[PDB]
């Protein structure tokens, strides 16, 4: 069985090993076993897991060296507006749809609890100021030790912008001894987008593992008014995939069909491991060899989108503030769901790419509308309904926090001319 | 009113940001608005202070590196021998003037504490030979991500002296492998020196908050027994500068007006930071770009200054010291107040490079005259009034910290004609 | 004089350092002067314990890189069955002689403690599977500023391996990016290799200094029932090396005197600091300009037997399980015995290569046998005298540890003839 799993085509391997996983986690879940799966299946997935966190600040460090001073800081500044721009658009519309979404759906209607006017409590900000400063690091190897992303992006960009200047100085040595430090940046990024390409061939069985775990776990409590949010949040996704971004795609001049067929990798990855940080290796390998899109762009907007564009998370905040507001019984009237828009966007600007981060963001997004979560209060109470769902919630928003990362790439990187198209044409 | 600050002459702007920065500060402060300059002025302070933090480790590993592979160690330890016998001297004379000035001054003489015959408490063991030790690294990679500099002066050292013994091998892939490592370093050392000059076209704003926001919070303290604390430690600090290091200057043939007209980067980044290590990239800078050093000493003896000498706050402790005993009516005897000499310079050399950290260091200077922090003792309650003023005496004596590593540096190159004499006639 | 003592040549000049240092502590030892060594003179031994701990992490990501893109994959993995089985069989023998010296030695039969029936500590489970996985890093600068050994193996191997199928495309500029990077880890191992030789020239000082604390402090501890253990442990350390090693040595045609020879920098080094991984460059570097080995089998081979071969450590909780059973009036049936060669091997393999981590895993081989730790029961009393002279047996132990790893390095290389013969030729 060695020949018989590599030999088969690994489009639709990733893809079986997804659907095989999933029904075995859910038989394994009705039937009681999903001890059994954490025991001698889940380590499988762990290990996949383990091998793409192993690349992340290695590729991203070195690929955004390369690609910075692949480009003049002129455009790429002018590559910044614009994706910041397509960022924060296609997440304000996932809080559209997760809204409306969820009034479809009238989720949590049948939980009935009382509640009354909410208990007075002293906001924190949490504060700004800091959060933004914290992006320049102050020693970039503890940076890169502590696995920070966007003050290694900062550091990144600034080495990346220096180099380029010093190879065009009158002093040989000065050119030779630049050229130097960039090929080994170059290739060390050569290398590690080879390795992604090993790991890959593992990813069917992480895959499957991963899915397998998630789904016998979780899968048994889909069933009540969590069965129509699970219900909901997914039916939101598709719509931000299959209006905004296919518009936004087609809008744009990119076959919406071609960009899945190519995402998919980063689509399925980002799914199972449910973290954009984890999941960029897979990301920024296909926008080189898949989207054709240039390292001087995806270098640069796919580590940065993995942080703060989230649709996903930002739609599953919400469908399910509406949740509690609704299971409370004091729904939120419509100044208050105009609030929300714009904390969650916040809130998933500001959550992490690791599984789980977005819903204890929900809590912020919860205390904008006035819902607080003083224990034991009922609030407090809803909000531990949606934590028991939150790994079949995160699979999906991980999915689409990777996947609108990839579709404002490929659309930023059309509009500046350093997408190839001949990766695109069909034969 | 963006568009007159690029244009106007960056030679001396940098100086403009901390005049107008020190009076908008001391106005602001004493209106009660203390906290608007805490809120909306210093995080542009905060932003210039991370920018430079940033390239310590990077530009002081690649320069040593580059830099001991450019002298012979025979010479790099002469460097050694004589940076050193310099450093302590030039100590020694600062708590000097911190005794006499502060005499001078009859700090504390108003404060009528009346303290008792002491108290003898330690209570912990100190440890000189470990603090040794620790020059060498177990982990370099672990004291690059540390930021501890003086473990990577010894790595550095060590590395660059091997670079070039294998650089003279009769192997001819040993030599290119060795020439490829070296041209790393020399790559990324050029190209932090490129980043610190762009940052210092920020360093007027950034030099304005930090200012503005110390004058704004501690310009209402300078008022009572502690101002004449403040004018007895910056008096001294200027006839360090003007006696010491001018005369030491001038018998070597350096020119002491043309060299603080250098300095100056250095000198108003230590004032504003008050973090030696935190100016490095600045200090290094302003060696190589305006001094003339040659890398084989100012890579050496700077960041190794930045840490070992510190004139500035032996200083201020020969200074405090003498306030604290008078203040609590148990004056130093001539033959204690010989003895701050010794422990001031101990003080000194095992301060940090950091902000505040001479003023925990003045605890043992005064443990060893007797003068024992026991709360709630007078002891303790003088030296709390110290602390009060601190910030507005940490600016004036980082600035003469870095100072004398410049004044040593450009003496000890001098001395082994690693000094460039085109940078000081004017042509 | 310094000038004098630069000046001298090292081949014996370490053994100098151990010979006289030993004797030295062993004389403040019954003078009651250790104090004194642990002041004035071990700071010495500890520098020289720092300065062979900075050049691990360097030596070993960048040999192995070096290494591992000078073999092809194929050929790496064959190496890696090879030194496995190596490492699991001289582990076992390493037990089995601990069991033979130690009953032979009657260990602690006459000590006398109750114990009765022991009550029993059923926490805390070994941990697998886990362990397995983290041997994958999951930030590789991390791994590097953590120290952690095992991870930068399995990352720099990876990093090995793809750049050199890099090296063979067809793109000029992949080519030279990978040919440009190969040079940097190249120029820095080669410099690691070098700094190592000058730290050579002070390890005389740091030999006799390690070693005469150790004698100051745990000298007047060898009187007793513990005695008997001191005296088996390096018996049996001993027939580890010259009959398990010498016989496993000759079968392959290696001359063993002069893989002793070789060896002895290694061995005192790793005698003296008692840390396998602390000893790794000093071992790393015996194989290369010594031994003849070529980077693409010790650098991989030394670091991960650092670590997973321990002969030494394996005969020492062999030993000592023989001495609290026996010191309870507990003796220990032959099925037990039988036990602990599987899980003297697992605790030996699960050791770290830090001085000290062979009696606190001895804990888990106890455990396996029925021997329980519950304070403050006489099992517990026991292992507590084992703990007294713990650095007494740490630095024979530990040569041991380390001499398994280079007489497997050496015997696997050879049957993959990477072995350059012109330093042992006579
Ligand atoms: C227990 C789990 C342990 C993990 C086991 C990993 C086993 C990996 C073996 C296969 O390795 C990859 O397979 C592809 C060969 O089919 C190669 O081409 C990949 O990379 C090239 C990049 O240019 C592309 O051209 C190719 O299309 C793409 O498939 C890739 O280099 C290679 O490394
Ligand atoms: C959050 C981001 C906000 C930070 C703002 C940073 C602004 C950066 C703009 C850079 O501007 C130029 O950079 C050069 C730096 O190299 C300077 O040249 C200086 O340095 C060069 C070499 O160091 C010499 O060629 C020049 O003569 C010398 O003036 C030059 O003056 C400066 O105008
Ligand atoms: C109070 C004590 C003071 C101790 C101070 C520290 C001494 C440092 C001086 C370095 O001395 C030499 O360094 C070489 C390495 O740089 C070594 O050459 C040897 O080692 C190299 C690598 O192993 C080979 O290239 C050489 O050919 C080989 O002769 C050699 O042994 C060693 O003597
Ligand atoms: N796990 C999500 C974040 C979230 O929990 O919302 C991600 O990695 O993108
Ligand atoms: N500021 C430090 C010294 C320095 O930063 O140079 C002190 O407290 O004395
Ligand atoms: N200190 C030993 C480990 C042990 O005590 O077993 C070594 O490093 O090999
Ligand atoms: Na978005
Ligand atoms: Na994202
Ligand atoms: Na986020
Ligand atoms: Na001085
Ligand atoms: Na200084
Ligand atoms: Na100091
Ligand atoms: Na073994
Ligand atoms: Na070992
Ligand atoms: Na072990």
């Amino acid at each position: 069985l060695l020949r018989r799993y590599l030999d088969y085509p690994v489009l639709w391997k990733i893809l079986w090993g997804l659907v095989l996983g999933a029904v075995f986690g859910l038989i394994a879940g009705h039937f009681g076993y999903a001890g059994a799966v954490k025991t001698y299946i889940k380590p499988f997935g762990d290990l996949f897991v383990r091998l793409l966190k192993m690349l992340v600040m290695p590729i991203v460090l070195a690929s955004l060296v390369v690609g910075a001073a692949s480009i003049s800081p002129a455009r790429l500044g002018r590559v910044g507006v614009k994706i910041v721009v397509y960022y924060l658009a296609t997440s304000a519309m996932a809080v559209f749809f997760g809204l409306i979404v969820g009034r479809l759906f009238n989720v949590g209607a049948n939980v009935n609890l009382g509640s009354g006017t909410g208990k007075a409590i002293e906001a924190q900000p949490p504060s700004l100021v800091q959060t933004l400063l914290n992006i320049v690091p102050t020693n970039p190897f503890a940076s890169l030790a502590k696995g920070e992303v966007l003050p290694v992006i900062f550091f990144a960009i600034i080495l990346g912008i220096a180099i380029t200047y010093l190879m065009n100085r009158n002093e040989e040595r000065v050119r030779k001894s630049a050229e130097t430090l960039l090929r080994v940046f170059d290739g060390l990024a050569e290398a590690m987008y080879l390795i992604v390409g090993g790991v890959m061939q593992y990813a069917p069985i992480g895959v499957f593992a991963l899915i397998a775990y998630v789904m016998a776990e979780q899968g048994v409590r889909v069933v009540g008014p969590l069965a129509k949010v699970v219900g909901a949040v997914y039916t939101g996704l598709f719509l931000q995939i299959v209006i905004t971004y296919f518009i936004l795609l087609k809008v744009f001049g990119i076959d919406p069909i071609k960009f899945i067929r190519k995402a998919k990798d980063a689509m399925i990855t980002a799914f199972v491991t449910r973290s954009s940080s984890g999941t960029l290796p897979v990301t920024m390998r296909v926008a080189e060899e898949e989207m054709g899109v240039d390292k001087g762009i995806f270098s640069f907007t796919l580590p940065l989108g993995a942080t703060i564009n989230m649709d996903g998370t930002a739609l599953y905040q919400g469908v399910t503030v509406l949740f509690v507001a609704n299971a409370i019984g004091h729904p939120l009237t419509l100044g208050q769901q105009l609030v929300v828009v714009l904390t969650a966007v916040l809130a998933s600007i500001g959550t992490a790419g690791v599984p789980g981060a977005g819903a204890i963001m929900l809590a912020m997004v919860l205390q904008s509308v006035g819902l607080d979560l003083t224990p034991g209060s009922p609030v407090a109470l809803a909000y531990a309904m949606i934590l028991g769902i939150d790994a079949i919630l995160d699979m999906g928003r991980t999915m689409v926090n990777v996947t609108g990362d990839l579709a404002g790439t490929v659309i930023v990187a059309k509009t500046e001319k350093e997408l190839d198209e001949s990766k695109w044409i069909s034969h």
